[PDB]
């Protein structure tokens, strides 16, 4: 083994960086994972994740958790609709297509990485804010915590990682999108007619630029996302304020259906954040002091409009842990290089993809 006297740290525990600890402390490889959250039980605010055949499923499975995955895991049906509620498509599970990317809850799948370790891999509340190459070992600083020390960092801390100088100079860039997202408790009670119009499905409609997605039953929560081309005016919109998000809103969802609107004026709290790319444009810096490299979005953040998302972030892991595995090649550094050799070919396919969706998409004449 490559590692046999040493070290590596995982900045980060997302689902990547958690299915990477565990596909190297399988192989006897010593790794920590330094995670921000304060503890265990932090809420993962979004929507589900669902992991595919021949990627995200490869990764649990060489994990050993494929199975847990579909316990906790929901196979869900679609229904396209229009902006007046009207049902265009629904396409339902069928039993043979159950197991093809079912529905998994964020914490859900945390827990089942988490568990799937041994104890102490992970530290909590650590926050990495600057990282040092010494002579032989980088150095590790976290706010107000001890410093620690690692023969091989990767960043796996997700899309707007402040500490990847030391790999590559590239910075993210926005692409011109824009999502709001929310979640919505007792969806029966509090959004009766929109919880009828999903009827147990997940749901899309699209209409005059603005596209809304909504999944009613994540662990008992509903939750929607609307996403739109970026107006130019901005930001104009204060996401602290839920008035002035709600305002914006109506008047952009003034043709929709009154269900819909009952969706936006019934949320309590709505998260904005544009759409960003990490773009795979250039190589990565070959001159490193020290053996470093990048997983998941840390190394290939796209938009999420075509689920490309956390499926390559775990075909990343499995193809750098194998790599980490064996004495197949001669130093780290080359089993890093050939990792980021794949990823690289990929992974801009993926951003390739979800581009073209993106661009797709917001065409003004757009339909699903
Ligand atoms: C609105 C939206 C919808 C999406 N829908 C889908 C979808 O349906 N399907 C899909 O596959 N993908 C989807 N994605 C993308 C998906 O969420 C990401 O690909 C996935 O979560 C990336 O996993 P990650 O482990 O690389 O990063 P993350 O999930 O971002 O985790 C990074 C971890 O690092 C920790 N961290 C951050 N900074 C530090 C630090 N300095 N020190 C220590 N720890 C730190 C964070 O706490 C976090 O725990 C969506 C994304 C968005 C924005
Ligand atoms: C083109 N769009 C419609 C699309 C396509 C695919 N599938 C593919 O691209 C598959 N690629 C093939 C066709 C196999 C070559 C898709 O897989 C998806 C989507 C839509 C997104 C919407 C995502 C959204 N994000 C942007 C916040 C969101 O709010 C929700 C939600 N439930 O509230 C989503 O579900 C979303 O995350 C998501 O998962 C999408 C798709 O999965």
């Amino acid at each position: 083994n490559l590692l046999s006297d040493k070290n590596v740290a995982i900045i980060g525990g997302g689902p990547v960086g958690l299915t990477m600890a565990k596909l190297l402390q399988q192989n006897g490889i010593d790794v920590s994972v330094y995670e921000r959250d304060n503890d265990r039980e932090a809420r993962i605010f979004g929507g589900t994740l669902d992991l595919h055949k021949g990627s995200g499923q490869e990764a649990m499975k060489k994990a050993g958790l494929l199975q847990t995955y579909y316990d906790l895991a929901l196979p869900m049906g679609v229904n396209i609709a229009d902006e007046k509620g009207n049902i265009l498509s629904t396409k339902n599970v069928k039993p043979e297509n159950r197991f093809d990317n079912p529905e998994i809850n964020r914490n859900d799948l945390r827990a089942i990485l988490l568990n799937s370790l041994e104890n102490d891999t992970v530290i909590w509340d650590r926050k990495l804010v600057m990282l040092e190459p010494g002579k032989k070992k980088w150095t590790l600083t976290f706010e107000n915590k001890p410093s620690e020390t690692a023969d091989l960092v990767i960043l796996a801390n997700g899309g707007m990682s402040k500490v990847r100088k030391f790999v590559t100079d590239t910075e993210v860039e926005e692409t011109g999108t824009f999502n709001i997202q929310a979640d919505i408790h007792q969806p029966e009670i509090n959004c009766p007619g929109f919880f009828q119009l999903c009827n147990g499905n997940r749901l899309m409609a699209s209409h005059q630029g603005n596209l809304l997605f909504a999944n009613p039953n994540n662990n008992g929560a509903l939750h929607f996302g609307i996403s739109f081309k970026t107006p130019d005016e901005w930001t104009q919109v204060d996401f602290q304020n839920r008035n002035s998000v709600v305002d914006f809103l109506l008047k952009e969802f003034s043709d929709w259906d009154k269900r819909y609107k009952e969706l936006i004026h019934t949320t309590l709290s709505f998260v904005g954040l544009a759409t960003r790319i990490f773009p795979l444009e250039k190589p990565w810096k070959s001159k490193r002091p020290l053996p470093i490299t990048m997983i998941g979005d840390a190394a290939h953040l796209m938009p999420p409009f075509a689920g490309q998302g956390v499926n390559s972030g775990l075909v990343d892991a499995l193809i750098l842990s194998d790599n980490l595995a064996d004495g197949k090649f001669n130093s780290i550094e080359e089993a890093v290089k050939n990792y980021e050799q794949q990823m690289f070919i990929y992974g801009k396919e993926a951003q390739e993809e979800s581009t073209q969706n993106e661009i797709e998409m917001f065409k003004p004449d757009f339909t699903f």
